[PDB]
C-alpha cells in the first residue's frame, strides 16, 4: 500500500495531520484525521493544484482538475478530482476527516501526492450554486489552512 501525510498550517489557528493510503494503484484512497481551530459548522476540503509554493495559503486555490471538468461534490459524477466536499468542525474546533474516495489516487499520471490539501473558510456549495464561481471553488471562502500532500516517512 502507498501512503501520504499532509500537515495543515496556515496564518491562523487551523491546524491538523491527514493521513492517506491506497492499498491498490487503481484503489481507493482512505483519508482521516482531525483539523483543530475551526469555527463550528462545514468546512470545504479539497485538493488545490499548486505543486510549487505548498507551504503557505497564497499560491493554492485553482482545485486539482487534470481533466478539465466542472466543480462538484465527491459524489458527483461531475467534479474535479481534488473535489473532496465539506468537513464538520464540532462545537470546540475540531472536524474529524473520514474520506473513501474513488477518484483521486496517490500513484499514476495523476498523483495527489505533491499537490496541496486545503480546508477553506466556508462551506463548499457543492457546484450548486445559482453562478459560475460556484462550478469553479463551491465558493467556499478563504483557505485557512493547507500543506502538501507528501509521501510517508
Ligand atoms: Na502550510
Ligand atoms: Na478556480
Ligand atoms: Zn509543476
Ligand atoms: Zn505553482
Ligand atoms: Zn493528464
Ligand atoms: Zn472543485
Amino acid at each position: 500500500a502507498t501512503k501520504a501525510v499532509a500537515v495543515l498550517k496556515g496564518d491562523g489557528p487551523v491546524q491538523g495531520i491527514i493521513n492517506f493510503e491506497q492499498k491498490e494503484s487503481n484503489g481507493p484512497v482512505k483519508v482521516w484525521g482531525s483539523i483543530k481551530g475551526l469555527t463550528e459548522g462545514l468546512h470545504g476540503f479539497s485538493v488545490s493544484e499548486e505543486e510549487d509554493n505548498t507551504a503557505g495559503c497564497t499560491s493554492a486555490g485553482p482545485h486539482f482538475n487534470p481533466l478539465s471538468r466542472k466543480h462538484g461534490g465527491p459524489k458527483d459524477e461531475e467534479r474535479h478530482v481534488g473535489d473532496l466536499g465539506n468537513v464538520t468542525a464540532d462545537k470546540d474546533g475540531v472536524a474529524d476527516v473520514s474520506i473513501e474516495d474513488s477518484v483521486i489516487s496517490l500513484s499514476g499520471d495523476h498523483a495527489i501526492i505533491g499537490r496541496t490539501l486545503v480546508v477553506s473558510e466556508k462551506a463548499d456549495d457543492l457546484g450548486k450554486g445559482g453562478n459560475e464561481e460556484s462550478t469553479k471553488t463551491g465558493n467556499a471562502g478563504s483557505r485557512l489552512a493547507c500543506g502538501v500532500i507528501g509521501i510517508a516517512q
